[PDB]
């Protein structure tokens, strides 16, 4: 194996690359959402920016997993990243719902990561995970989850206002 | 339940709120502390500035854990704050020494929640702890363990001298 | 008594300890609003950071009135800080109401506290409340009043955006 | 169908869906040279430098095209991005060499689209896939067939000083 | 023991001592190769410096460790500082690669010392693990994998050019 | 031999290489002296940096000699540096009457390898020592002299007033 191997299980070396996939397969689904709000039939700028700053952290998280994956020495497999979920987001607040079960989803991927880290005694993976995905997640459900409150006050009247403030 | 709970435990909520409760009681502690060392017949300017932000930061404690417990998606329930165990404090070195007394006792229960949280596998939890009130339990232990050495030399111009260290 | 006491009488002198007190229990009701309107249910940052000023306040009307008791060379007496009524105000506007009624429970209080200050002739204590407590108390319901007078206008679309004006 | 759409063949439309998903191939294959060529067994840091950079310009090829649908009133369609052909890129110069390939395939849909384009009398079409694509890949084919060139002349000490040039 | 000392086992005290013993003695090696590169003879201006850095960087990880026993309330016990196997390293390439074997001596230890602190549930020391010596470990050991790599390309010319990318 | 090598006595060379050992045997001793004044139970911040100042110009006289060792053409040939003396320093009087009594100890060694210089015909070598360690020598053991002197006085509370003199 590598020069820089130590104490790096092949199961978290394998955890991570199946990381990697769904960090971009997130990246995508928020860029489908990003350009879906920007159509002329749609025509939420807010909604539109927020979800294209998620795709490029999104984008963030699996670069980080990439460079994490050379550092220990591991190899990087990448596969296929599949087509978004749906493909019309309908309302700005669906769109948020949908975000928020996605991030919860990955939060859950990044509990077993860490439980399979921690399994392996690997304090190095579990610190990444703590420090840079852990927060991350639960800022990021606390987020949407204080937007859907704000948005669920029918109107499409509402959701234009909500999306000025975002913008 | 809540839209962002996840792997919370219900333990974990009911001992962040246990503890919100022991660090507003710190914050009055100190505060009462703060005060006596402005008393006519005390007037040692010092330590009423040392115990006074001591009181303060018992009180960004207590409100990082109420954030929290909103970040994780649990409830708040606040308690009576006991007025302090003295009112008057004797000596700052007498004062000093409760101080590292309960600040003893404060880092007594925050190892217990980070027993809890990882008996919970809650790494966020755990995290929390580790990076946010740990180290600063610690190296307040430390600073009063040594500023009780420097006092500790009986006499009162010796106490003026030190004080005016703290100013 | 104390090297510096003169026309301080004992029943101001006890009138200042029970102030504190309600000061210091104002603060914790203004606390608990403010956490409860971070809540990802709830999601007014207006009416929370509203809420986190006016607890910050009512701990510094506290201090003032300990600064005070020292100034007069009385003792300051500390006791309990109940939790207040209920932790779940609901609306912003319900919690502006028990905001308006609580600063004129303040409000009742400082007026009596000055009639005992007169009372005893005490005219350094009654320049205290004067300048320091009464006109922040008339500023404060004034500015209460005016906020319900606002947000009377039920739905909860109306409610985002006067939290907006506030943020 | 859209209000905005004017003399928008769907053929255009279904050829801008094809070309988004292949600049997003084109994307992914330069995430995975960039990333390859930071092992610590390649460690080639400029030749990872430029394949990020492709990666990150692919990515904005795509958006332009996704802009585009929107703004002539077609839908956006994306479908699974698939892995890349390789996960070990080889030397610098065999990255290159698929490099030089993977640009040509692309010239080479672009040119097709530009004749659909020209085949159904779209010169707004014409005009962006002119102005904001052809150029760019004549160009970038251009220097990388310069730096085969220079790369070209066995020797892995030759390689290293290329690299230096990269960075 | 000490008026600080509160969870602080008797065997991560002791381990800590033994720890600062092996980055004193790292130092102590990397002085003797930055001293080495510098000879007449030798004249590798640019490893010389690297190995005067890491040397210098071995010595504050030895200060930490032993600001950090003081910190929780332990004894420091220095003991002597064997010189290195053979002070002659050889090229560049043979010294760079005994030193990526001594970073992973001291990444097992410090891995050992986890183990230890984990063992007796003192998360504090895990956390001084985890944050200030576990991710340098690994940063430093893939660095010098990636200074390996770029050196094996066996002739006295490329180590001259590498020395100067290191100056 | 060396291709630098001109008028080096092999008695020169070897005299470098115990004063290399026996500064670094200082910087350890000071070092000592440094973490051991930050002992919660000791706590004088002055003498803690005043002995890792020392100690580290201690490590900078030893440089210097390996410097010199490669400037002549000698080889460096370090050896195990010793544990201190003690660990336990006892009190700020007692550690600098034994820093004064080890910088005289260091003094009666570097006035032998002047000796060994001189009696060599070594300028260069006699020119190093008077310029560089023995002016360094004198003037420390006078410092060194000086402050002996007001701190002798007995008591506890002039040792923290003299050591603040040293912050
Ligand atoms: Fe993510
Ligand atoms: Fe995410
Ligand atoms: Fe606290
Ligand atoms: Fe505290
Ligand atoms: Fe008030
Ligand atoms: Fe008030
Ligand atoms: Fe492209
Ligand atoms: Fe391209
Ligand atoms: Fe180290
Ligand atoms: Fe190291
Ligand atoms: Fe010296
Ligand atoms: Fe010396
Ligand atoms: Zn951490
Ligand atoms: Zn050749
Ligand atoms: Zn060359």
């Amino acid at each position: 194996a590598s020069q820089v191997r130590q104490n790096y299980h092949e199961d978290c070396e394998a955890s991570i690359n199946k990381q990697i996939n769904m960090e971009l397969y997130a990246s995508y689904v928020y860029l489908s959402m990003a350009y879906y709000f920007e159509r002329d039939d749609v025509a939420l700028p807010g909604f539109a920016k927020f979800f294209k700053e998620s795709s490029d952290e999104e984008r963030e998280h699996a670069q980080t997993f990439m460079k994490y994956q050379n550092k220990r020495g591991g190899r990087i497999v990448l596969q296929q990243i599949a087509a978004p979920s749906m493909r019309e987001w309908g309302t700005g607040l669906e769109a948020l719902q949908a975000a928020l079960d996605l991030e919860k989803q990955v939060n859950q991927s990044l509990l077993e990561l860490h439980s399979t880290a921690s399994g392996n005694n690997d304090p190095h993976l579990t610190k990444l995970l703590e420090d840079e995905y852990l927060e991350e997640q639960v800022d990021s459900i606390k987020k949407i989850g204080d937007m859907i409150t704000k948005l669920k006050r029918h109107h499409h009247h509402h959701e234009y206002m909500f999306d000025k403030e975002l913008n």
